[PDB]
């Protein structure tokens, strides 16, 4: 017999197989990088570097996405906190949590854990959920939000467009790639849009936009506020070498 996904993972976890990759996030007026998104990546062994996102699945049946997402955390505070300098005040750095996560109080613990690699204030942790992830998590999510947000950690709403709003405090909508998508395709898709972007400022949210690839979506959006920008435009997901380097030609220009 043969070892489950779920088990391979278990092994790969083990030997530290999971390492994060980093996507920058722009200002939607452009300029210097404001932030990363981390990004879980797979050196699988005998298959090369990929992403695990058939495998995601059987990591969220068994639980293992949350030690997954553990050990990403602590390879970010290894990878950052080391390069705090080439860090301005406030840089963003974003994980995708999963439901499981936010059971008990390991999450309070593990963004302690990161934000103690760092100096006070230094860094701004963002913990990203969807919509269905909240709705999941209705039963823990006002104590639990409460003492992230004693720590200084803001919560987004991962993929937002794919009544439950007041059940949430949070600090930032994250516009799903669909919608950018459609930026310019049709009149209404944008007034769509236009309606999601206008309820961040009713609300007092950031904005990201995901999916940015052109400079039309790009003016589109920056037009209308959004405080933040994500996708192949800006840039795709980098090891943490090409991150380094890259941070280093800005500080370079400024
Ligand atoms: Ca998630
Ligand atoms: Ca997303
Ligand atoms: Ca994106």
């Amino acid at each position: 017999r043969v070892a489950s996904p779920s088990s391979e993972l278990r092994r790969a976890l083990e030997a530290n197989e999971f390492i994060p990759y980093y996507q920058p996030l722009s200002p939607g007026q452009g300029g210097r990088w404001i932030g990363v998104e981390v990004l879980m990546r797979w050196r699988h062994p005998r298959e090369g570097l990929i992403r695990p996102d058939l495998f995601i699945p059987f990591a969220e049946r068994s639980g293992l996405i949350v030690p997954m997402t553990r050990a990403l955390m602590r390879q970010v505070a290894e990878d950052l906190g080391g390069h705090a300098g080439k860090l301005e005040p406030g840089f963003h750095i974003g994980f995708n949590i999963s439901a499981t996560h936010c059971h008990e109080l390991a999450l309070v613990d593990d963004c302690r854990e990161l934000l103690a690699a760092f100096p006070p204030g230094h860094i701004t942790l963002v913990l990203e959920l969807t919509e269905r992830e909240l709705i999941e998590s209705s039963e823990v999510t006002d104590r639990l939000f409460d003492e992230l947000h004693a720590l200084g950690v803001k919560i987004a709403i991962d993929d937002f467009g794919t009544a439950y709003l007041r059940k949430f405090q949070v600090d930032c909508l994250k516009i799903d790639q669909s919608f950018v998508a459609r930026i310019g395709i049709d009149t209404l898709s944008g007034h769509i849009l236009d309606s999601i972007v206008e309820l961040s400022a009713k609300l007092d949210l950031d904005i990201v936009a995901e999916g940015v690839e052109t400079p039309e979506q790009r003016d589109y959006l920056a037009a209308r506020g959004v405080d933040y920008l994500q996708g192949y435009l800006i840039g795709r997901p980098m090891p943490l070498e090409s991150l380094l380097s890259s941070l280093t030609v800005q500080e370079g220009q400024g």
